[PDB]
C-alpha cells in the first residue's frame, strides 16, 4: 500500500536513507517548510512493510496531505528512487 510521510526537516529524510529502508519506490516533494516522501511499497510483504514503516516512521509522520495537493502546489525533489539518491549525495 501507499503512504505520504512528513518530515520536520532535510536532515530527518537523510538519516532515514541511510538506514538502507528504501522501501522500493520513493518520491519526495517539499511543501511548506516540510518535506514529504511518498512511499509506495507496491509489492512487499505485510511483514517487510510492518518493519519498514516502522522505522520510517522514527524520522517521520503519517501525513493526509494528498499526493495531488503536492503535485500542484509541491516542488517535486526527487520521483521514484529519493531515499537512494538522497543516500548517495547526503549520507555520512
Amino acid at each position: 500500500l501507499q503512504f505520504v510521510l512528513r518530515f520536520g526537516d532535510f536532515e530527518d529524510v537523510i538519516s532515514l536513507s541511510k538506514l538502507n529502508v528504501n522501501g522500493s519506490k520513493t518520491t519526495l516533494y517539499s511543501f511548506e517548510n516540510r518535506y514529504y516522501l511518498y512511499v509506495d511499497f507496491c509489492d512487499m510483504t505485510d511483514e517487510e512493510v510492518e518493519n519498514q514503516l516502522s522505522i520510517m516512521l522514527e524520522y517521520a509522520n503519517e501525513s493526509s496531505i494528498s499526493i495531488h495537493r503536492l503535485e500542484e502546489y509541491g516542488k517535486l525533489i526527487i520521483s521514484e528512487h529519493a531515499l537512494e539518491t538522497i543516500k548517495k549525495h547526503f549520507a555520512s
